[PDB]
């Protein structure tokens, strides 16, 4: 091959070229070698003669490298041998400078461009040394080519004369041969590396501080330890005595710290092996780059022997090496090709070749190796090996700022000490590394803390404090307040009524009442039976109850009825409150179980956690004497009793003696009531899931006054990072706030980060030290603990355990484990501890999935979606569907703003109107009572009520009537035989919905002015005055015929129209009657598409407001729909059409939902819309209302998720919410979410001109045909050589100067063409 | 395991002391005791001393067998293995309970009674070897000779 | 177990470095400063960290290097203290043994311990190892520093 001009770059020099690139992940760097070595004196100019010579021998010192090829100078342009003589100068200016000079030619990307991929260079310190150094670009060479080069140097410097012969052998005949010479090999092993693509593993899941994306200039810092000549012969005799290659043992040896370092223990690692094979044997002598890269894919097993390790890594890494005849960079191409992101960003550079890696004709014209350099580019951890002296030099080249401050140090300082472990003991012993000991020590303390409790039946501390004050406050309700000796001999009357009804010790009792002072007397009465409480919803579905009633094996409920026939004999706590009273709690030894607790049965059989009284007052104790809780107390109790949090409220709270605000079950989630019982009774502890607390203060400082409030306990669900910030302006001064880890199978809790200020480093709020008495592992897969900054399954241990399942010992042995460390509850929470000993949770284990060809964390999708403008929270999730889709929701933050100044225009309504439909409701309730029956007997005794009640007894009229409704007796005919026979379908609600002539809101569109009422609602639509293209929604459309009665107010030049449902069949009508340029799309599942914030300029709701389960919840619906300054157009019942009020009796829900004008309004400023009201009276009142800069909208949404997240965990589908859904025990229901989403998921040509000249380059680079605008340019066939060939190509068809990272996060031709676009 | 591995502070001698225990392990290294099998033994329950954390030997400069004997790990890490006994009291401080095997003091020195019996059998003329450190005010160490007899017919 | 992983899980507590490092400072930082008394005469920090670099300097010039083991076999006094810094200092594990340490014994000891060098008075280059007089290393250049040591070595 023409030994001048340009020739193919190797496939690991093309790894090492593309690694050069600015926009490559943590590319921008050399691949150089620094090599620096010292004596006392060297004559300058022997060296630049020297250094000029190889230049001369070798053609690979003289290589250009462009274009992804390389080609060979006679001699290059740029100098040869950095001189800097400084022998005259002050000592530490010039180590000063020596370092600034060191740091740069040791960082340096080297001019390979201009053929410099040689530089030797010297600094001639004022101290009496020469210290020579040599940054080689291994572009030109491998390491094995380097120690080659200093050969050639040290030999060039001492004696030039003997440098016998230049090899012959020219680099590109080398290439030209062996890329044609492995062609089968390259092929067989293309075919094996191919069907494993989706069996590799990751790159080493190590700890992170940076995302290697997040960096642009990415200095190597060398850790490095000289094992001794000692250290050496004991490895290599040991190697010897066990049957391995030394490089086998030291990459068997960093194998099992990078496993015992990542999240998982299979993964990639880059071997770079010395391919020197050829004919010539002067290819012993060339430089040129024999590195060829082995993607070993070492899977390292757990608790084996080392002898079995290092052999079985052996075994993959020789069987590997016939495999690397198809190169790792193929395979990491192919893998893009694929889809998967994978790489082997970690390096095992095992240069262990025999005579010491610095050669002796270098070793006597310089010292040997004093430090070395990597710059590897892609490469978070180039590990190398050389032999040092006799000994042997192990490197770490990690990257600044990449890994953990002191963490590159300490799994390196295990390393080490795993390498003397092999040295000095026999490799019969366990491949598990140790905890490097300072981590284990710090663990070892924040798990030995002490129980600072006193083991004793949970309920006992509360009959105490009855006995010692019964007079004192214990429970305060909707108005009254229960004291403690009420309580207690209320508690002692349900006791005996059970130990009458034949519970006893330790046998379990359903509690499921509603939450009031009869729930605590119920659970006080269960346990001071000694019986274990099962708290349940009274509001629980009746199949899940029987589930759980058969799983507890309950041997009683209390449920507000007697029924001693039930499943269980079913009990009212009125009656066991008329039993009588126990003289004492019976005795209970505290290890007897105190209550059960159930997550939901949609899991299948309902996991329910049996706690001990000996756990619960553990971790009781363990917060009590934190929170110093105390007999003027007063406790929240917005938990549910089946929340465990509710343990603490009742038995910790009432244990103090600090009474409880409980909520009624009116009040269960209603932050309004919660906020005036806070200050009605001073509430000064509250205690909760996060999204309840959320929820609280999403209620104005004025509107809900939490100053009383003097320590707060979150739990169970992720803290927001600025809720302690929303926090502590609301509670007491002195806010205490602690968020607190764990699941109920460990206890109430297991953690307490207090919470003064979130310090910046968090990136969500950790758990903190375990709480007294209790203790946490994070453990690898094999149940050994992984050290700090790992992510591992969070462990839970010690005087805090729920004894198991209450009925699944075999579930119970799965998720509790036993060990040397003694009793663990397994809870899948991934986390890892910190370094100051901080545990960071970092999601449940089914929080990240390996979607299709990535590792997503859910919870940094969350965290990305939480950065947006204007969001209040986020969801992440991954779906149902053919595709198992990566799923996301957010939620808007409104602007409260206190717009809400009125007057209502009252004129146009009378009472004759109302007559009017009192009429109508005693005529079609009269005519469904033609045929009564269609009715349950319920219904029909309301019914026959209401047709004298709704009727001439209140609001009489004549056949007046029928013209103040529009609709004639033809009408109340058509109404009555369809509610006849839709209803001798039974199909309420469904088909009731459906119905022109009595659908609820459809009814209320004509009966009360309705159609009048919708006609100035569709009013002042602008687009037919202004010319100009409108988008309008519609928020309640159900049937559409309610629309289509307005539908000639509707059809404006100019407007575009999207129409939306909480409900699917519905909209099914509606798309079937309304044109093609009407859209229709489901809120399914209530989930709203996130393709349609801020898109709207316009919004409507029609006498439905109501029939969100909150003003609040459909007001945020219409706020996040709006574009900025857009109107909300609503029509809301301030009283119901008398019709519409039947349709709701026939859903049978409730007429209570309705507001007045002041309570909408206030709540409507509250969504920031800033209102005016406009029509029909105290009836049907019409506002409109001014949409604030919310800033929520695809578009935009696609810019902040194209600044935060990389795009394997783009959100496929993105969602919104009013308001994220909660589970029954408090938190955000995540699987709803995902159900939901999974319900609401339900190529084409280039037709920019942009995207059509760019798939004429795609096409020239690709060959394969651009006729597809959807294809993603590595799916389709690129690679990052190609996407050099590509950004040149753009370079001629369009001259923009393409930045190549924004090309890798936008692969697609449209996301290409972007960058086109703005014209960059 | 590094030059000590407890600090005992005496100040004065509680009286329940039955020897001056191994107090707490010195900072920066630790001590489980165990049973037989590995597991730690309760507290006030006699096990082995297993010494462990940053302050342990390396192994035993060219015995790697007996490195693996006695320089163990762990899910707790690693340890030395020693062959003291000793138990935790119910207040964490540790009783050293001397030891089970033929190791024992001379004049405040370490002896294996192994070394002085097998240093015996090196004499040509010995067939085996007992040693034993003796009771009496001079805690001598003594040892017990087995002659071979080289047989005839 | 909570009590036992307190006292276990005390922290390091330490600065690991290599063993020699703080003498070195304690001598650069007050060279004329006591280090040694003995026999009624005494030593200075800076003499004796000159007397140790001297040795250090001798047996990096007899072939010990980094990690590589060195017998110290000398009677207790200034030279003995000098020659475990010395051998140290070269980067080398001190492998020190009584001088009435018995020739069989110490054959077995010398044997056994890979080692590279010996210190002892005597000087015999045709010893098991290489025997050498401190006497002599104490002729030696001085090393400017100590060898830089990986606290693990
Ligand atoms: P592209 O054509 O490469 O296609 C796209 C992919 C995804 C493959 C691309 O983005 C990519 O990952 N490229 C490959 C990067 C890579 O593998 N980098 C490491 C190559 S390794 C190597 O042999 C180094 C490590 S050890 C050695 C060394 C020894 C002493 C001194 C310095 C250095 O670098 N060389
Ligand atoms: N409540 C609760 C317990 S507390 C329950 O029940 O539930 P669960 O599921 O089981 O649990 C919860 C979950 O999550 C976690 N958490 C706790 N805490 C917390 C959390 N997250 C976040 N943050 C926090 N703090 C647990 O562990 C599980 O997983
Ligand atoms: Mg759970």
């Amino acid at each position: 091959q023409d030994r001048d001009q340009p020739f193919e770059l190797s496939s690991v020099q093309q790894a090492y070229w593309l690694g050069r690139g600015a926009g490559e992940v943590l590319g921008n760097v050399s691949c150089h070698a620094f090599l620096e070595f010292r004596t006392r004196d060297v004559d300058p100019q022997r060296l630049a003669a020297a250094a000029e010579c190889v230049r001369q021998r070798h053609p690979m010192l003289r290589a250009r490298f462009l274009d992804g090829r390389q080609q060979i100078l006679p001699t290059p342009p740029l100098s040869c041998f950095d001189l800097q003589d400084w022998r005259t100068l002050q000592v530490d200016e010039a180590e000063r400078d020596w370092q600034a000079l060191r740091d740069w030619r040791a960082h340096e990307c080297l001019a390979v461009e201009r053929g410099q991929v040689f530089l030797l260079g010297l600094v001639r310190m004022p101290g009496g040394e020469d210290r020579l150094w040599l940054s080689l670009d291994l572009l030109a060479a491998d390491v094995e080519s380097l120690r080659l080069l200093l050969a050639e140097l040290g030999v060039a410097y001492l004696a030039p004369e003997r440098l016998a012969e230049p090899p012959a052998l020219h680099f590109a005949d080398y290439l030209a041969h062996r890329a044609a010479q492995r062609a089968e090999a390259a092929a067989r092993a293309r075919d094996y590396w191919l069907e494993r693509l989706p069996r590799l593993p990751d790159a080493p899941a190590l700890p992170l501080a940076c995302a290697p994306e997040s960096i642009r200039q990415p200095r190597t810092r060398r850790l490095a330890f000289q094992l001794s000549a000692g250290e050496s012969r004991r490895l290599e005799r040991l190697a010897a005595q066990h049957g391995v290659t030394l490089s086998s043992v030291f990459g068997c040896a960093f194998a099992l710290v990078l496993a015992r370092w990542s999240e998982s223990a299979e993964f990639l690692l880059n071997v770079p092996l010395f391919d020197r094979h050829a004919d010539d044997p002067r290819i012993g002598e060339v430089i040129a780059d024999f590195t060829t890269l082995l993607l070993l894919e070492c899977r390292m097993q757990a608790g084996v022997s080392f002898a079995e390790a290092v052999k079985s890594f052996q075994r993959n890494l020789h069987g590997a090496i016939d495999h690397a005849a198809f190169p790792a960079l193929e395979v990491l191409r192919e893998a893009r090709r694929q889809g998967q992101p994978r790489s082997a960003p970690v390096v095992f550079a095992s240069n262990l070749g025999e005579e010491g890696f610095v050669p002796a004709a270098f070793r006597d014209a310089f010292g040997d190796l004093h430090d070395m350099l990597s710059q590897t580019p892609q490469v978070w951890l180039d590990h190398q090996l050389y032999r040092v002296g006799d000994g042997i030099l192990l490197a770490w080249d990690s990257v600044v700022g990449l890994f953990p401050e002191g963490l590159p140090e300490t799994m390196f300082e295990a390393y080490v000490g795993l390498l003397q472990r092999l040295c000095d003991s026999a490799w019969g012993q366990p491949a598990d590394l140790p905890l490097p000991w300072a981590q284990q020590a710090r663990r070892a303390l924040l798990n030995g803390q002490p129980a600072c409790a006193t083991a004793r039946t949970l309920h006992r501390d509360f009959f105490l404090r009855a006995a010692e004050a019964p007079d004192a406050d214990a429970l305060l309700y909707r108005d009254q307040r229960v004291t403690r000796g009420e309580l207690a001999e209320r508690a002692l009357r349900i006791a005996g009524g059970l130990r009458e009804a034949g519970v006893r010790p330790g046998d379990a009792v359903e509690v499921s009442l509603p939450r009031g002072p009869q729930q605590v007397a119920a659970v006080f009465g269960v346990l001071a039976a000694g019986a274990c409480y099962v708290p349940l919803d009274i509001d629980q579905p009746p199949a899940r109850r029987r589930l759980i009633e058969e799983a507890a094996g309950v041997c009683l409920a209390i449920t507000e009825e007697d029924d001693p026939q039930a499943l269980p004999p079913r009990l009212d706590v009125q009656r066991l409150l008329r039993g009588p009273a126990l003289a004492a709690p019976v005795p209970l030894a505290p290890q007897a179980s105190a209550y059960v607790i159930y997550t939901s049965g949609s899991t299948g059989v309902p996991k329910g956690v049996e706690v001990s009284h000996a756990a619960a007052i553990n971790t009781i104790d363990a917060l009590l004497d934190l929170l110093r809780v105390n007999a003027s107390d007063r406790l929240l109790a917005v938990s549910a009793l089946d929340f465990d949090l509710s343990v603490f409220d009742l038995f910790g709270g009432l244990g103090a003696g600090a009474s409880l605000v409980l909520p009624a079950q009116e009040q269960a989630r209603d932050a309004a009531a919660w906020a005036e019982a806070i200050q009605r009774h001073a509430v000064s502890l509250w205690n909760s899931a996060p999204a309840l607390l959320e929820m609280a203060l999403s209620l104005p400082a004025s509107q809900a006054d939490y100053r009383s409030l003097r320590a707060v306990l979150l739990s169970g669900d992720w803290v927001a990072l600025d809720l302690p910030g929303r926090l502590r302006p609301r509670c007491a001064e002195g806010c205490r706030l602690h968020v607190l880890g764990g699941a109920t199978e460990a206890g109430i809790w297991s953690n307490l980060q207090s919470v003064d200020t979130v310090p910046p480093h968090w990136r969500s709020i950790p758990y903190g030290r375990p709480l007294p008495g209790q203790a946490y592992r994070v453990v690898d897969t094999h149940g050994r603990d992984v050290p700090d900054l790992v992510v591992g399954e969070l462990w839970i241990g010690g005087a805090s355990l729920a004894r198991g399942y209450r009925n699944d010992p075999e579930l119970s042995a799965r998720r509790f484990v036993h060990d040397a460390q003694g009793r663990w509850y397994r809870t899948g929470d991934r986390g890892r501890y910190w370094g100051d000993g901080t545990l960071e949770f970092l999601g449940r284990v089914d929080q990240q999935v390996k979607v299709r060809g990535q590792r997503i964390e859910l919870g940094e999708v969350e965290a990305a979606l939480c950065a947006q403008a204007g969001v209040e929270s986020a969801c992440a999730a991954v779906l149902g569907g053919g595709v198992a889709s990566l799923g996301a929701v957010l939620v808007p933050r409104l602007a409260p703003r206190a717009e809400g100044s009125m007057d209502l225009p009252a004129a146009q309504p009378f009472a004759g109107l109302a007559e009017a439909e009192a009429v109508l409701t005693r005529e079609i309730l009269g005519a469904l009572l033609e045929a009564p029956l269609e009715l349950d007997d319920g219904l029909r005794r309301r019914w026959l009520d209401w047709l004298a009640d709704s009727a001439a007894s209140a609001l009489p009229s004549l056949d007046e009537a029928l013209r103040r409704l529009g609709w004639q007796a033809a009408g109340l005919t058509a109404m009555g035989n369809a509610l006849r026979g839709l209803l001798a379908g039974e199909q309420a609600p469904a088909a009731l919905l459906l119905d022109p002539w009595l659908a609820p809101q459809a009814v209320a569109a004509r009966l009360p002015d309705g159609r009048e009422a919708l006609a100035r609602l569709l009013e002042a639509l602008p687009t037919p005055a202004a010319g100009e293209r409108l988008r309008v929604a519609v928020l309640d459309t159900r049937a559409g015929l309610w629309l289509d009665q307005g539908m000639a107010s509707l059809l404006r030049p100019g407007l575009e129209l999207t129409l939306f449902e909480r409900s699917r069949v519905l909209l099914d009508a509606a798309a079937t009657r309304l044109p093609e340029r009407i859209v229709v799309q489901a809120l399914d599942d209530g989930l709203l598409p996130a393709e349609h914030l801020g898109r709207y300029d316009r919004v409507i709701s029609f006498a439905a407001l109501h029939a969100y389960e909150a003003s609040r919840e459909g007001l945020a619906l219409a706020a996040a729909l709006l574009r900025p300054q857009g109107r909300l157009l609503l029509v809301d019942l301030l009283c119901e059409s008398p019709l519409a009020l039947l349709g709701a009796a026939l859903l049978d829900d409730r007429p209570l939902r309705l507001a007045e004008l002041p309570s909408l309004l206030a709540d409507l400023a509250a969504a920031g819309l800033a209102p005016r009201c406009l029509w029909r009276s105290e009836r049907i009142a019409l506002v409109e209302a001014l949409a604030p800069g919310l800033g929520l909208d695809a578009a935009a949404l696609q810019a902040g998720l194209e600044q935060r997240l990389p795009q394997a965990m783009r959100p496929e589908r993105l969602w919104c919410l009013p308001s994220l859904p909660l589970n029954g025990n408090g938190k955000v229901d995540r699987r709803r979410l995902a159900e939901s989403m999974t319900r609401a998921l339900g190529a084409e040509e280039p037709l920019e001109a942009h995207e059509q000249a760019l798939a004429e380059c795609w096409e020239a680079v690709l060959k394969r045909p651009v006729r597809r605008r959807e294809a993603s340019f590595f799916s389709l066939g690129g690679d990052s050589l190609l996407a050099t060939r590509l950004l040149a190509g753009i370079r001629e068809r369009f001259g923009v100067r393409l930045g190549m990272a924004d090309f890798y996060r936008q692969p697609t031709l449209a996301g290409l063409a972007r960058h086109l676009q703005v014209q960059t």
